[PDB]
C-alpha cells in the first residue's frame, strides 16, 4: 500500500519528547510540533505574544500568511462551543503534567511533505499561545501537534483532516520510536523495519476517540505484579515521557530492580548478600525463580554495574541481563517489554523510564514505543505493536 514518511526528532533523556516539521501557512513557516496521541489541538506561539519561552523557531507570524484568519467571534459566539473572550474565540488548553497553554483559535493551511515529496494540504483550525508556563516555558519545541480522533460537534483533527484530504491513503498512521528520532507513517506501517518476521499484536481500543486499551497484569520473573482484579485501561500516549503505572506494581517492580542494582561491583559483602537469597528472603515471592538467579548471574558475570539517580530510578551500564516484562492484554496473549524500550539512554547508562501514574491515570508512554511500530488503525479501532528497527535522526 501507499506510506508517505514523515522524519521524528528527539529523545527521552534531553528533549523528553519526540516532534516533527510542518509548514504552516502561505508562504510556509516551518513550525516544529511535539507529536502528541494524548491531545487533539495544533497549537503554537504567534508573533505580538508576550508571555512565550523561546522556541527553536520564531512564534507564527500571522500578517506574514495570505491564508490565515483569525477566529473572531460572531455575535458574541463562537463555533464548537468554544468561548468569546475580547473578540476572537479562546483558546485554552490543560494537560495532566500541569501546565495550561491559552490564546485564540485561527485557521491556515496546513502543508505535510513526505521525504519522498509527497504532500497533503488542507486548512486546520489552529490555537495561537498567547500564554505558556510550566515546561512549555522551556521545551525547544515550538508548539504541539495533537494525534487523537475528532468528535462530533467538534473541532476536526489533524489525523482527520490529513486522512479526509489523502483518499488514496488507508486510514492508519504507525509511529517508530528509536532512541534517536524515529518516523511517522500515514497510510500503513512498513513491514520492512519489523525485526529478523515477528507478527503484528492486535488490541481493540475502549473509547471512540481516545487512544485507551486495556492491560490486564503485567509479569516480571513469571510472576503478576498487577494488583486489578479487572483490566487497567490505559492510554497510549506519545505525548507521554515515561510509562505511568499504579503505586502498588511500581513498588513491586522496584523492589526487585533494586536487587538487580549492584553499584559497586568489588564489594564482595554485597554481590555474597544478593546471590545468596532464595525464593524466601523476598517480600513478594517469584514464580520464576530460576529466571531471577539467571538475570542477578548475568549482571555481575559482566559486570553490569548500576547508578541510583534523582528518586531511586535504577540506571545500568549495559542492556545486557536485564529481564524482559511482559504486558498481559485483552487476548491473554502476554507481549514482551525489554530494556531496549522500558530502559532509555542517559549519557553512558541505561535509566528506567517507569513511574508512577498520578490522578489515577495510567500511561503507556514514549518507554512503551521505543524501538516497537505502534499501528493506530483508525478504521477498524485497534492499536498494534511489533518489534521494530526504527529509523534514527539525527
Ligand atoms: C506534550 C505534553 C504536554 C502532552 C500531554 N502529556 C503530559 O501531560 C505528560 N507530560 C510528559 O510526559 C512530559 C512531556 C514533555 O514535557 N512537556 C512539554 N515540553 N510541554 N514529560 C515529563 O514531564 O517528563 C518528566 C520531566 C520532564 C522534564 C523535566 C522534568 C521532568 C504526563 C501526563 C500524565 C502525568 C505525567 C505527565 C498529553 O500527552 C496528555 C494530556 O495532558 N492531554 C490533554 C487531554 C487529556 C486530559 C485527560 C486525560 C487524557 C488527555
Ligand atoms: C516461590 O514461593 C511461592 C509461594 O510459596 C510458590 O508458589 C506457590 O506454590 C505452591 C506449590 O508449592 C502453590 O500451592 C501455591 O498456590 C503457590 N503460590 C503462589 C503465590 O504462587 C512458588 O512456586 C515458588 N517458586 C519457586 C521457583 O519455587
Ligand atoms: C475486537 O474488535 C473486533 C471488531 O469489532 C471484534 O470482532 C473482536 O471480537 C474484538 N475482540 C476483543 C477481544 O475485544
Amino acid at each position: 500500500d501507499l506510506l508517505y514518511k514523515y522524519k521524528l526528532y528527539g529523545d527521552i533523556d534531553e528533549y523528553a519528547y519526540y516532534f516533527l516539521d510542518i509548514d504552516i501557512g502561505t508562504p510556509e513557516q516551518r513550525i516544529s510540533l511535539i507529536l502528541d496521541t494524548g491531545s487533539s489541538s495544533l497549537s503554537f506561539p504567534c508573533a505580538g505574544c508576550k508571555n512565550c519561552g523561546v522556541h527553536m523557531e520564531n512564534p507564527f507570524n500571522l500578517n506574514n500568511s495570505k491564508t490565515s484568519s483569525i477566529l473572531y467571534c460572531e455575535n458574541e459566539e463562537c463555533p464548537f462551543k468554544l468561548n468569546c473572550v475580547k473578540g476572537k474565540c479562546e483558546y485554552m488548553q490543560s494537560y495532566c503534567e500541569g501546565s495550561q497553554i491559552s490564546g485564540f483559535y485561527f485557521s491556515d493551511v496546513v502543508s505535510v511533505v513526505s521525504y519522498n515529496n509527497e504532500r497533503v494540504t488542507f486548512r486546520k483550525l489552529m490555537g495561537c499561545h498567547m500564554h505558556e508556563e510550566s515546561l512549555f516555558l522551556y521545551q525547544q519545541a515550538t508548539g504541539v501537534l495533537g494525534m487523537s480522533l475528532s468528535k462530533p460537534q467538534g473541532i476536526p483533527t489533524f489525523v482527520n483532516l490529513l486522512f479526509d484530504n489523502a483518499p488514496q491513503l488507508k486510514q492508519v498512521f504507525t509511529i517508530c520510536i528509536s532512541e534517536n528520532g524515529g518516523e511517522l507513517i500515514a497510510g500503513g506501517y512498513d513491514p520492512a523495519y519489523i525485526v529478523r518476521a515477528e507478527k503484528v499484536v492486535w488490541e481493540n481500543v475502549t473509547r471512540k476517540y481516545y487512544y485507551y486499551i486495556k492491560v490486564r497484569g503485567l509479569d516480571m520473573f513469571g510472576t503478576n505484579m498487577m494488583s486489578s482484579s479487572k483490566g487497567l485501561e490505559m492510554l497510549v500516549d506519545s505525548g507521554s515521557t515515561f510509562t505511568h503505572i499504579p503505586e502498588d506494581l511500581y513498588n513491586k517492580l522496584n523492589y526487585f530492580f533494586d536487587i538487580l542494582c549492584i553499584q559497586d561491583m568489588n564489594n564482595a559483602y554485597d554481590v555474597n548478600k544478593r546471590l545468596k537469597m532464595t525464593n524466601e528472603s523476598f517480600n513478594n515471592p517469584l514464580v520464576q525463580f530460576d529466571d531471577f538467579r539467571k538475570s542477578l548471574k548475568s549482571i555481575i558475570a559482566k559486570e553490569n554495574m548500576c547508578v541510583k539517580i534523582v528518586d531511586g530510578v535504577q540506571c545500568w551500564k549495559y542492556l545486557e541481563g536485564l529481564p524482559d516484562l511482559f504486558v498481559t492484554l485483552s487476548n491473554n496473549y502476554k507481549m514482551k517489554w525489554q530494556p531496549h524500550s522500558y530502559l532509555y539512554k542517559k549519557e553512558s547508562f541505561w535509566c528506567k523510564g517507569i513511574e508512577k501514574q498520578v490522578n489515577n491515570k495510567p500511561i503507556l508512554g514514549l518507554t512503551f514505543f521505543k524501538n516497537r511500530q505502534v499501528i493506530f488503525d483508525i478504521q477498524k479501532n485497534r492499536i498494534g505493536f511489533v518489534d521494530a528497527n526504527c529509523p534514527s535522526h539525527p
